[PDB]
């Protein structure tokens, strides 16, 4: 069966096409099994140079979560990650603040909630709002990638419009929506 742990399961695919756009990568992770998998625990990953998918860059990128990965990679140009479980939220309002290079795109209960639909050196986004109707475990799932180059990626949420802003861990995350006592 599916683990349960304090995290999103997560996915790693490189690839030696450009990455444009989230289209792109979707259609790489369509492609082929996962060139890793790992447990995402606490997703604040990077800052790093000369390309996530060269050589030991993931394994720094990811960090503390990278001693869950299932394979070293071999090198590619390009690559990104593919998160997927759930998020303890109680009913309210949150919005997202993004930190990433290249882009991303974050769905909530199927609906996305944070976009960048194309490359960027690092940026910061501070995304619109949205509500949970309901406390409990949420779905999410996030994409992020890079192109080459540079690479960040720190999605940040407020549940208190925008005054303080918290990294998704351990704390709130479930790989399957059962609590975890890990
Ligand atoms: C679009 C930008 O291209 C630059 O060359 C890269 O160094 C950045 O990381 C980013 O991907
Ligand atoms: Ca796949
Ligand atoms: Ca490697
Ligand atoms: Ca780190
Ligand atoms: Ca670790
Ligand atoms: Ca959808
Ligand atoms: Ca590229
Ligand atoms: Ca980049």
């Amino acid at each position: 069966p599916d683990s349960l742990f304090a995290g999103l399961v997560g996915e790693y695919y490189g690839t030696n096409s450009q990455l444009n756009n989230i289209s792109d990568f979707r259609a790489l992770v369509d492609s082929k099994e996962a060139d890793a998998t790992f447990e995402a625990a606490n997703i604040s990953y990077g800052r790093g140079s000369s390309d996530v998918a060269k050589g030991t860059h993931l394994q720094e990128f990811l960090g503390s979560d990278a001693s869950t990965l299932s394979t070293d990679p071999g090198d590619n140009t390009d690559g990104g990650i593919y998160l997927q479980g759930y998020v303890y939220l109680e009913a309210g309002t949150y919005n997202f603040k993004v930190t990433a290079d290249d882009g991303y795109e974050i769905t909530i209960n199927g609906n996305p909630v944070a976009t960048v639909d194309n490359n960027q050196s690092v940026y910061t986004v501070t995304h619109a709002s949205f509500t949970i109707s309901e406390s409990g475990y949420q779905a999410i799932d996030m994409i992020w990638w890079d192109q080459g180059g540079d690479y960040v990626f720190q999605p940040t949420l407020s549940a208190d419009g925008g005054s303080t802003y918290f990294v998704l861990d351990s704390a709130i995350l479930s790989s399957t929506g059962e609590t975890p006592y890990t």
